């Protein structure tokens, strides 16, 4: 995948890119809402995780910004797993599901985030007819809440206690794009 719009490049990930990606993946301040502070990367096992295979269609990619790598992404069509813990039946409709950072905290909420989802939106649309996107962020991050609000996302089932995070479980939303 490679996009391009005036300050923003989404493209696929390489393993170039692995060294930038544990730098931001060893920022507290970025994983306090991405991965958690407790987690405890190096480069070679940062790398055997954001290489793990999939059952389905993934992809990896990079965010640039004035051409500087700032984030990261994956963008995925839904499978039996996620259909069953997110309570989301399956159905004719084509469903993706998305995951994101941006590695770069001098770049949260200047709408960078919103123009990166757009632009998924788009590419999901004319290259896979998609007819829903979804995603799961804990009920304590707002910012990115807000964010996919903006986007046209909106909450549309609650998930208690979804996903392990610095040692709890965080209760989070389910919230759904149907364009
Ligand atoms: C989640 C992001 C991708 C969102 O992208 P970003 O470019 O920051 O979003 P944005 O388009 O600027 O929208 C954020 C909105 O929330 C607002 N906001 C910021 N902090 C807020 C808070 N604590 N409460 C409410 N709103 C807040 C912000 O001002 C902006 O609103 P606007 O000023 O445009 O009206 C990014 O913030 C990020 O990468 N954060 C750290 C990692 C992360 O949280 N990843 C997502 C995990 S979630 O499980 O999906
Ligand atoms: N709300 C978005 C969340 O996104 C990530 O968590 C997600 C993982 O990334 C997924 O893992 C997949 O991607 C990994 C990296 O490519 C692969 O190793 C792995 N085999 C894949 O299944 C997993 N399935 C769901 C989990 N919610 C963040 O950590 C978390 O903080 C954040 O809240």
């Amino acid at each position: 995948m490679n996009i391009v719009e005036n300050e923003i490049c989404i493209r696929t990930l390489i393993d170039d890119d692995f060294p930038l990606m544990l730098k931001w993946l060893t920022d507290e301040r970025v994983l306090e809402f991405y991965g958690g502070r407790d987690k405890k990367y190096t480069l070679e096992s940062l790398k055997k995780h954001y290489t793990e295979p999939w059952e389905d269609e993934v992809f990896r990619v990079i965010i640039e910004y004035n051409n500087v790598p700032i984030g990261y992404g994956q963008i995925y069509k839904m499978y039996d797993e996620l259909y069953t813990d997110y309570h989301y039946p399956k159905t004719d409709e084509i469903v993706y599901g998305m995951d994101q950072f941006i590695g770069e905290p001098n770049y949260w909420s200047k709408g960078i985030g919103t123009r990166y989802i757009k632009l998924i939106f788009e590419f999901l649309k004319k290259e896979r007819n998609a007819n829903a996107v979804i995603l799961d962020p804990h009920k304590n991050n707002p910012r990115a809440i807000r964010a996919y609000q903006k986007s046209g996302f909106r909450i549309i089932e609650d998930l208690p206690e979804h996903e392990l995070h610095e040692g709890k479980k965080e209760d989070c939303y389910l919230m759904e794009y149907r364009y």
